[PDB]
């Protein structure tokens, strides 16, 4: 499923940095009882970084084990290396998931043709559905439209995370791809709008908290029901904009933790503990939101 | 050592991608030859993105043994995942490198907080002298004179390569920490005015193919006779900016294979062949230096 | 009248710069008859810092008299000095003008609180609805929706032509605002989206050449109709774009002159002719629009 | 002359808003005495914006009495439109003053050509000397380096000041133009580095209230005794900085009233009085420069 609400999952660690099974399951049971969509499995707020290949691929084959057929499952396959890429993808083939997610290779800052055939590659050797991921602030380039417009005649490329906030780029893409290409936001202060505009859905960070008022929020959009829709956004919004207050996933591993949704809000290096003025703005955000 | 004419090297490739011994070894007997006072291996323009890590050592390792000790090599060691940098700079203890150029984590966005903490940990892990390197257009994130200051205080933190371009940051950076500290450009259009301010040289994308003349303007740029240096620069501008036309290191890897110091300009994805544009481009640059 | 196509009209010169008025009569009727809902005189695409208070009143009230009642006329009243658009304020009272369009202070840089204080005086003290005007690009400032949301409580403070292309400030500025207040683009290339997320109409400067299709474009958008003003508008962009190829008015002025709608297409310094490569860019505009 | 510290002078004004010549005599004495090299009169900080043309000749003249020829008096004389910078500059012809000070045209948004013809046809007005004044962030527009070179063939186009704080333009600009052209700093904090690349002064804000430390900064710099002039630059970086802090010269003439130099720091509208908290922080920079 690559519409409504789509929940960018946490990775739950114990105090020594690694996966919490139990933690997951917590998260897991509570998306499918919520009305979460599907979830992203070790995208950026899954601390895919930070995460070597093989635990990489363990937590996403948890997720699967634990989701247990009740949601489906998308999984971070993003890497800045073409052949990583590739590699990450075959290991999920035939796993389960529904779909990978792969980011804009980072850093290296390719140039539209790169990305062109970065991404031609990955989906030449898998049939799983490719969700394209544009998060320039995080990567140092762009996957523009016309690029997205080529790629998307690539049989089994079939969306993009859009995470830009610039809300111009839906109808941009839109226009140059088939009517069944899906449009997910990245942006979740910028989400409704994007859907307003055309957009599908979005793979959320607020989704991890507020999972229902998400859920319903993107159903309502879907239905052309906007200002039903923005009275949930508005209480949403200062969530959507303190998640961020500090590096995600800090802030709402913190709000996880303190719902009793996961056991510690342990994250690894370089991501480092929530300050003392981080945990009073993102708590004051949860209260506006009816979640404490 | 630290100062001076520093090159970001290539890591020549043959036609499947693989390193080219005979080209590393033409291009170290060049800077050699050319006074290049040291060698950055595996950084940025080596593309240290789409190496794995033992690929990425065995670079740095063929590197350290053709250059002879006849001239200084700077280990690429950074990593967006804390864990990961601390292992590579264990791969290159008691090894011959002087020391270790390592970046800023990458797409995952850490705080001051979070860098110093990077940082700390890493240095903690080695004896070996560290380069901090700041490339907010290529990593999302800004390591401030603030936190380099904090940083200058771990006893082998000694240097910044500054690629902001952002001069600024020269003496910002130099009144928070030693006289001992370098201050090293990252930025070859600016880096003749960055010495002027007071850095104390250059790792430089121009040296990999104007190797004599950058370790003259730098020597000329030590003594205070910057007029004379300029005239260099003026020559070299074309080349400082237009190495970047496309991506690096597509351009400089063409100049290197067009100047016959690399038997083939092969990348590896997403990096991708310069276009005949492009070609032209760097062409006319290489011609106005007086290289062609 | 506050909502549809509103033209941002050119301010047609003879040779000589001075306004000519049978040319300017064209444009008039050539907008009643094509169904523009109003015009905007002597704003930004009017010419109207290189005109004295004395010509910025004749063109204004030439324009009122050549409307003759057939379209509303909004003047442009702005200015970087309280008292001075005041006193261009006093000038229109009771001229037969429907309302008034008040950019923000240009390069002065007032804050928020200046920007409210600035505001309020020049609505106490005339009877005539005020549209603010946010277009940072041109100012060195810009007025944020918490600004927006204090001067709407100001009775005759009554929309904004938000000019940013920064779409997310729509629905801030709406939920701060009440129901009735106007939402206007400034930003033509944008228009279409400001509108599908709950914008009123558009002053344009596209209108001054294609200003049946504006009017129905809108027309569309205001009934939710967005699939069939979005054929319109795809046809559009060329020219939402390419008319600032060179600085507004210069392109549309020149497109003005090629359609026969003007007699000459001379502005005043410093403004400059319409190049030669400019002139090729808007002509293929034009056609891609069915205009010539 | 065209060098050294260079006070953008306010204008001090009486409770209503009016030029108050005894505070204005108390200034120009104070810089007089502080070995402040020369005056711009209605410049930025000055309030031009909010002066009618009749005003602003007014303080021009008045200031240039009152320095009775014992400094010499820049005019601001810049304007958006070319006829009123003309007419400007035709009020200060055979007056005294020893040159103009003119900016880019500002919220029209000339191309690079028609800031070429404005200023060209602004020189062709006058005998007077004419410094090129570039601040983008105010403006809208960017005085290029290539049309800074452009236009100094112009014989009495002698100079700029470069408000960008973007340091690369000082080399970009001195390799396009003869030995005699000056390269004026239009910003406090970047203004040492400014000179320490090749600037001849600097046009400050800083020097309203630390006259004598700025002149005695920029003999230092101008004797390449670079490293004694940053410990005074170090005790200023905190008002260089904070002199901004609410927009200028909302701070400034607050620290010109607190340290006795002007009766009032009443301002014109838009610009509206010092925030208590701006007080204090003016008040703790004011203390850091042991001024207070
Ligand atoms: N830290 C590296 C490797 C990731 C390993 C798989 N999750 C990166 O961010 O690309
Ligand atoms: N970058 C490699 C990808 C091969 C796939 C290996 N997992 C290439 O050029 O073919
Ligand atoms: N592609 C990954 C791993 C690099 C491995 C060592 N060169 C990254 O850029 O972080
Ligand atoms: N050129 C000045 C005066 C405008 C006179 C009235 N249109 C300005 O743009 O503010
Ligand atoms: N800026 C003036 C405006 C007065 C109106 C004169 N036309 C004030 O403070 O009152
Ligand atoms: N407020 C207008 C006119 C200034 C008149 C002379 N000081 C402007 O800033 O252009
Ligand atoms: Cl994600
Ligand atoms: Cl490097
Ligand atoms: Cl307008
Ligand atoms: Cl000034
Ligand atoms: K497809
Ligand atoms: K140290
Ligand atoms: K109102
Ligand atoms: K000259």
């Amino acid at each position: 499923m690559f519409t409504g609400s789509i929940v960018a999952i946490v990775t739950p660690m114990d105090e020594k940095g690694n996966v919490c099974r139990a933690s997951l399951k917590k998260l897991i049971d509570y998306h499918v009882a919520s009305g979460t969509s599907a979830i992203v499995s070790v995208g950026t707020t899954g601390e895919s970084a930070t995460l070597n290949h093989d635990e990489h691929a363990d937590v996403v084959m948890m997720t699967l084990d634990l989701a247990d057929g009740r949601i489906p499952v998308i999984a971070g396959t993003g890497a800045n290396a073409t052949a990583e890429a590739i590699s990450l993808t075959q290991r999920f083939n035939d796993s389960g998931i529904v779909g990978c997610l792969t980011v804009t290779p980072y850093y290296n800052r390719p140039s539209q043709e790169g990305l062109y055939q970065h991404f031609k590659a990955i989906a030449e050797h898998t049939d799983l559905p490719q969700i394209l991921y544009n998060v320039p602030s995080r990567t140092g380039c762009d996957l523009l439209p016309e690029t997205v417009g080529r790629l998307a005649k690539v049989k089994n490329i079939i969306g993009i995370k859009e995470a830009t906030g610039n809300l111009t780029r839906v109808n941009q893409i839109k226009e140059l791809v088939s009517d069944d290409f899906v449009l997910l936001s990245g942006d979740d202060a910028s989400a409704l709008d994007f859907m307003q505009l055309g957009g599908h859905g979005v793979i959320s960070v607020t989704a991890n908290v507020a999972a229902r008022d998400m859920a319903q929020m993107c159903k309502l959009a879907a239905e052309g029901h906007f200002a039903e829709a923005r009275v949930i956004n508005q209480r949403l919004m200062p969530l959507h904009n303190k998640l961020f207050v500090e590096p995600n996933p800090i802030p709402v591993k913190w709000a996880c933790k303190e719902l009793g949704l996961v056991a510690t809000d342990t994250l690894r290096l370089p991501m480092t503990p929530i300050t003392d003025s981080g945990r009073e703005t993102v708590r004051a955000a949860l209260k506006h939101a009816g979640l404490l």
